[PDB]
């Protein structure tokens, strides 16, 4: 019960990152050269990694799966902002 | 000087790749790695560093090679950590 409320908190932050990533990439300058299916392929890869935690099991395994999926999204968002910064000063 | 550095990194890349696929190929279905897990993850990493074709010059080549190494390192770490978490359950 308390556990489900926790998962909702994380799942909400995941949706914020997803939004931010999609907005960062759809920022239209082809000088950045983002592939069409970039977000989806990268998203899917992140997802498949967090699904491994189906093998830990219990509430602890669901919690790990969700914490990880968020950390990875955050790094992707950060990775994406940095590449744009690197392109601008080029 | 720049080209000699890239070789060093490209050497570290072949190494991480090796350790990673081997940790995954550690055949214990209790870890439950999907069939194309390594290649799919590797390809995602590749598509990320190729963006640095867009930086260009010597700084862009270095970043492309540098980013590829960090992502491969984090993947080995993520994978080792996952294994450790499974071991302990």
């Amino acid at each position: 019960g308390v556990h489900q409320k926790i998962l909702v908190c994380i799942q909400n932050e995941i949706a914020k990152s997803e939004t931010q990533i999609r907005n960062n990439i759809s920022s239209k300058s082809i000088d950045y050269g983002f592939p069409d299916d970039f977000y989806s392929k990268q998203r899917l890869a992140i997802h498949e990694k967090c699904m491994l935690y189906i093998n830990v099991g219990g509430q602890r395994g669901e919690l790990l799966m969700n914490q990880c999926e968020l950390s990875m999204l955050q790094g992707l968002d950060i990775y994406i902002q940095q590449y744009i910064e690197d392109v601008d000063n080029s």
